[PDB]
C-alpha cells in the first residue's frame, strides 16, 4: 500500500470470475463471484445474479456476504476493497 485504493466491485468480479458478470463458462456459478449455486439457494438458487445488471448482483451479493461469510471469497472481496 501507498494511500489508500478505492473499493471495487468490478475488479472483484475479474478476481473471482475474471472475464464476465454472467460467467458463460457453466461452472454452476453466477454474478461473476464463483458463487456457489447452493449457497445461492439461500435467495431462491434462482438465476437472480445471471439476470440482475453487475451492480444489481453487487447489491444482492452485499447481503449474501452476511448469508454465507465473507470467507466464502477468497483474498479477493469488494466488502473490504483490497
Amino acid at each position: 500500500g501507498a494511500m489508500g485504493p478505492s473499493p471495487n466491485w468490478d475488479a472483484v468480479a475479474q478476481c473471482e470470475s475474471g472475464g464476465n458478470w454472467a460467467a458463460n463458462t457453466g461452472n454452476g456459478k453466477y454474478g461473476g463471484l464463483q458463487f456457489k449455486p447452493a449457497t445461492w439457494a439461500a435467495f431462491g438458487g434462482v438465476g437472480n445474479p445471471a439476470a440482475a445488471s453487475r451492480e444489481q448482483q453487487i447489491a444482492v451479493a452485499n447481503r449474501v456476504l452476511a448469508e454465507q461469510g465473507l470467507d466464502a471469497w477468497p483474498t479477493c472481496g469488494a466488502a473490504s476493497g483490497l
